[PDB]
């Protein structure tokens, strides 16, 4: 699974969003915001982080 | 009024990501990966189309 457990990832995403984000975001903007927001949520030492990391690996290469 | 629960919110981003966004990714591009995953998942006229829709909206402005 690219993302731990699909609706999982719900917290982190939208969190990276609402504080991490810009209006003048690009895709790396998106990738640091996520990270953080998983480290700062279920810690670092966990596969969410991972995860998250995971999900922008097979962005169009499926 | 985010309908759905940020724990939904996880379901769209992960499809948004890996199906629907491209490596050279913008803010923009994003908005219609994650408001089209939603569509995909709960139909069209949906809170969780709704729910996407405003986080996006709210980081717009800030």
């Amino acid at each position: 699974v690219v993302g731990i457990g699909r609706d999982k990832l719900g917290k982190i995403f939208y969190r990276a969003l609402t504080q991490y984000l810009t209006p003048t975001s690009n895709f790396s903007q998106l990738r640091a915001a996520a990270v953080q927001s998983a480290t700062d949520l279920y810690g670092s030492t966990s596969q969410e982080v991972a995860s998250v990391k995971q999900a922008f690996d097979a962005v169009g290469v499926k």
